[PDB]
C-alpha cells in the first residue's frame, strides 16, 4: 500500500491561497482568489516529491474537518486530477488519511462520489477565471494506478535531483 | 433619494441557499450549492415589492460583515444585476446601507470596483453549473437610474 | 415516499441546547451542555406531529453544513434512534434532505456508516452524564419502516 | 428570587449592532460599529418591561457561549450598569442564567470579577467615540438591590 | 513560583487531534476524534520535560480564548489530572498563564470550579470510547504540590536523557 | 517601488496578542487584551528591519481576509501610524499587498478612507486603557514618503547591527 506525508497549505473552505516556499519552509500568502469560490478540499503537496515543473507533487486530501497551513497528514492515493493550464500540465493527487477505518471503503477513484469529484473539478476549472492570461484547456480524473505511477515518477525525480 | 427595507436571506460567504417562504415568513433551506462557491454579498429581497415573476425583487447588499437570515437592513440602490437563466429574466438590485457615511461615496454603479462587480457576476453565472437543466445565458450590470425604475415598477406591481 | 418538514433547533457542532417553545414559536436557550460534547447532527422536530409525550417528534438531519435555529428543511426518514432516560422513552427520526441526488443512495439505516450511527448514539448516551438525576439506560437504532410507522402514529396523534 | 426572560439582540463578540423593532418583532441591523470594538456580553432586553424612555429595559447576560439574535434566555439580575450619553440616562441590567449551578456562586455585583465589569464599562464608554454628536459623560455600576428596584419600576411602567 | 513554557498542540473546541513530532518540530494530524466531543481546554506539552513514557509532560492550559497549534504560552501549574489507560499511567498538568492578574486568584486545584474539572475529566474518560482496544481504568485530580513534584521529576528526566 | 516581506503575528479580528520571539522564531502568546477591542488589521513586522527600540519595524497590512500567525505577505508601504506610549515612540507602517490590482488605486495615505485610519488610530489609542502604567500621549498618521524614510532607516539599522 503506497502512503506518504502531505503538508497542507490551504484548508478546505478558504479563499486565501497560501503556499509553502520550498527553499525556506515559510508559509506565504500567494493571493486572495479573485473569484467567489473556496478550496473544495484541504490542499497541499507530497513531501519528498518533485514534479516535472520543479515543485513537489500537489495533493488534495479528503477530511472530515479542515486543518491549518503547515500541518502534516499521513495519506494514501485514491486517484488524480489532471489539468492543462497556462503553465502546461498540472496534476493533483487525491488522497485519504491512512490508518482510519472511516476511509477504508475508499480504495480508488471509482469509490469517490461523483458529485464530489465534479465539485473539485469545477473549482480548478474556474477559480482563475478572472485572472488575465490564465486559462484551463483540459481537466479530467484518473484512478489510483495512474496516481501511484505519477507519485513514483516524482519520488524518482526527487531522488535524481539530489 | 430612493430607499427601502431589505430582508436578508443568505449571508455573504455561505454555501447554504436559504429562502424566505413569502406565504408564511419562515426561513427554509432551498439547497446546499453543488458548486464550490459562496455567496459574494449578503443576499435577500426588498420588502413590499413584487417582481415580474410574482416574488419580491431580489437585492444584493454590500456590507462590511455578513448578517443573519431574516434580518432587516435599510438600504439604497446603486445599480442592478440582470441575468437570463432557465426561468427567463432575473434582476437583483445592488444596494448599500443608508445613513452610513462609510458608503456615502458610492452613488452609482461606476463607484463600485470592477473587480467586485465581476466577482458577483461570476457567482451568478456559475453557481448552478452542476445542476442538470439549469443554465445562465446572459448577465450584465445597469446603473442606478435603471435600478430605481425597476424598484418603482415592482412597488406599484405590489400595490396593484 | 414519506416526507415532511423539519424545524431545526440546534445546529450540528453546537454546545448550546436551544429549544422551540411550541406555544409561542420562540427559540429559547434550554441550557449550555455540562459535558465537553457537541450535537452530532442538526437537531430539531417534525412539524405537525405529536409524540407520545405531547411534544412534536424529534428529528436528526444529516446535512453537509449546519443550519440556523428556526430554519425549515424538507426531509425524508431513513431510520430512528430510540432511547430510555429519566423521562422514559424517546425517539428521534434520522432524516436526509429530499430531492437532493447527493443523498439518493441513502435509502435506509443500513446505508448510514456505522461510525456515524455510533457517534450519534454516543452523544445521546453521554451528553447528560454530568446532570444529577439524569441518565440514559438504553439506546438503539431501528430502520426506515419503523421510523415511518412512528411518524404516521405521530401525525394521527397530532390530528386527534 | 427575581427572574425574567431576556431576548438577545446582539451576541457577544459581534461588531454588528442589531436591534429588535418592538412594534413588529423584526430584527434589524442598526449599524456596524465605527470603532474596532466588540460587544463584551450578550446584549438584549427584558421582555414585558418599559424603561423611562419608552423602550424595554436593556439587559447584559453573562454566558459561556454567545447566542443568536432573537433567542430567549431566562435570567436573574446581579447588578446594573448605568450611563449618561447624548440621549440622557441609560440603564442595563447585568444578568446570569437561572437554574444553572455554574452561576449559583454569583449572587450580586461583588461576585463579578472587576476586570470583567471594567471591560463592559470600557465598551459602553468608547464604542460610539467615532460618531459625531454621540458621547458618554458618566458610567458606573450599582448592585442587585438597585437592579431589582429598576426592574420592578419598569414592569409596573409596562403594566400602566 | 514554578513556571514553564507550554507549546499548544490542540486549541479548545477542536475535534482534530494534532501532535507535535518531537524529533522534527512538525505539527501532524494524529486523527479526527471518533466521538462527538471537543477538547475542553487548550492542550499541549511542557517544553524541556520528559515523562516516564518518553514524551514531554502533557499540559492543559485554561485560557479565555483558544490559541493556534504550535504557539508557546508561559504558564504555571495549579493541579494535575491523572489517568490510567491502555498504555498505563498518563498525567496532564493543569496550568494558567503567568503574569496575568485575571488568573491571580487561582493558586491551586481547590480554586478551580468543580464543574470545569468534571468536564475536563469527562472528556478524557470518554473521548476514545469508540476506538477499539482503548480504555480508561482510572482518572482523578491532584493538587498543585503533586503537579510541581511531577514537573520536577520530568525536568530531571529531561536532563538525565541528555 | 519600495516593497518588503511582512510576517503576520496577529490576524485582524483577534483579541489574542501573539508575538514572534525574534531570537527563536517561535510564536508566543503575549496576552489576551484586557479591553473589548479586536485588532483592526492584520498586524506584524517587516522582516530584515530594526527599529530604534531593538525590534523589527511593526507593520499593519490591509487585506480582504485575515491570515494566520507566522504567514509571510509581500507588501508595499502607503503611510505610517506614529504614537508615543510608556516606552516612548512607536511607529507602525501601513501596507497593502503587492502585485494585486485590487489595491493599485491606493498609492498613499491620502487614498485610504478616513474612517479606516480613524478606526485603526482608536484601537492603538485605547487597547491598553485597562493595563496599569500603560498610556498613550500622542498618535497621528504620516504619508508614504515618511513611511519609506523610516523603512530605509530600519533597513540601515538592521545592516549596521550585523
Amino acid at each position: 500500500m503506497v502512503q506518504f506525508d502531505v503538508t497542507i497549505e490551504i484548508p478546505k473552505g478558504q479563499r486565501n491561497k497560501y503556499e509553502v516556499d520550498h527553499k525556506t519552509g515559510r508559509v506565504r500568502l500567494d493571493r486572495y482568489l479573485y473569484t467567489p469560490m473556496a478550496y473544495p478540499t484541504d490542499y497541499g503537496f507530497i513531501e519528498d516529491t518533485l514534479g516535472e515543473d520543479g515543485d513537489p507533487l500537489d495533493a488534495l486530501v479528503l477530511l472530515p474537518e479542515p486543518l491549518f497551513p503547515g500541518v502534516l497528514v499521513e495519506a494514501r492515493p485514491v486517484g488524480m486530477f489532471r489539468m492543462v493550464d497556462e503553465h502546461g500540465g498540472d496534476d493533483k493527487v487525491l488522497c485519504v488519511p491512512v490508518n482510519d477505518h472511516r476511509w477504508d471503503h475508499i480504495h480508488g477513484i471509482i469509490d469517490v462520489p461523483t458529485f464530489e469529484l465534479d465539485a473539485i473539478k469545477h473549482f480548478f476549472v474556474h477559480y482563475k477565471d478572472l485572472e488575465p492570461g490564465k486559462f484551463v484547456k483540459a481537466a479530467d480524473w484518473v484512478g489510483r494506478d495512474e496516481a501511484e505511477a505519477e507519485v513514483q515518477r516524482s519520488v524518482e525525480r526527487f531522488k535524481a535531483g539530489g
